């Protein structure tokens, strides 16, 4: 004989804003051979998972923003 | 004989603001070969799980800003 | 015989902000040859879980800033 | 002036077999809420890569096998 | 004036057999309220990134074997 | 002026066999309430990353084998 039993018985301007966000991100990168030659210039790769925010700025989250060049 | 019993019976202007965040990032990078070669130049690679926020300022976050030259 | 039993029975400006925030990584990287040959120039590799936040200020969490060069 | 230069110049009866195998997953499971009461049975949930092999035997990854009885 | 330069110049009968594996598996599981309620039973969740391997007998990777059952 | 330069100039029966083998993972579980009542059974829950291998033998990795009886 087996007897078992259970018994069971306020403005909020900027609240909860929630942004420039990255949640739950699952990656594989099993084989990637990244070769990058690089002569007089910019470059950028590889950029997983990123966030910024900014206020009264200017932001570049991956800008590949080469040259400035002046002569007077 | 088994027996087994259970028996149970205000502004808040910015509050809660999640910015400028990154969370919950499972990454596998198995075999990766970097080889990166850079001569004269600017490089950026492998950002990953990468958070920024300003108030009143430029922010960049994996930026490749090259050059500035100037002659007078 | 086995017998068992269970018996159980205000402003908030800024309040609780979280920001410039990375949590909760998981990061295996298992076999990734990094070979940086660089002549000359400015490189950053390998930026993982990284935060800043910044007030009246400018901030750049990995940036390849390559020159400067000013003649007079 | 910039200058920059780059210069570059036998039976194999089972020999490489792969079987049973799992590689490369990655899951994103957000939110699943499980709940599973079960009352006088077998219950088998969220089997992910899982991975068997046998010789000479009788084998179930996920078997929900319930019940035998034998009276005499 | 800047430069910079650069200059580079048998019978295997089993051999190499990679069986019942599991790799490469990057998984985030969030939020998984698992409220498993069992009463007089086999439950068996959860089960990832497993592996077996048997010779000369039976082998149940995640198996619900419920009940056996016997009277003389 | 700025210069840089850089230069550069057999049985084999068994023999590499990788088995009942589990490598490379990567799990972020953040939230998961288990909340387990068991009466009178088994229960197997959160088997992660696991391995066997059994030679003449019968094996389970996570098995709820509930119950024997046997009466005369």
């Amino acid at each position: 004989g087996v007897v078992a039993a259970a018994e069971k018985t306020v403005l909020y301007v900027g609240s909860k804003t929630k942004e420039g966000v990255v949640h739950g991100v699952a990656t594989v990168a099993e084989k990637t051979k990244e070769q990058v030659t690089n002569v007089g210039g910019a470059v950028v790769t590889g950029v997983t998972a990123v966030a910024q925010k900014t206020v009264e700025g200017a932001g570049s989250i991956a800008a590949a923003t080469g040259f400035v060049k002046k002569d007077q």
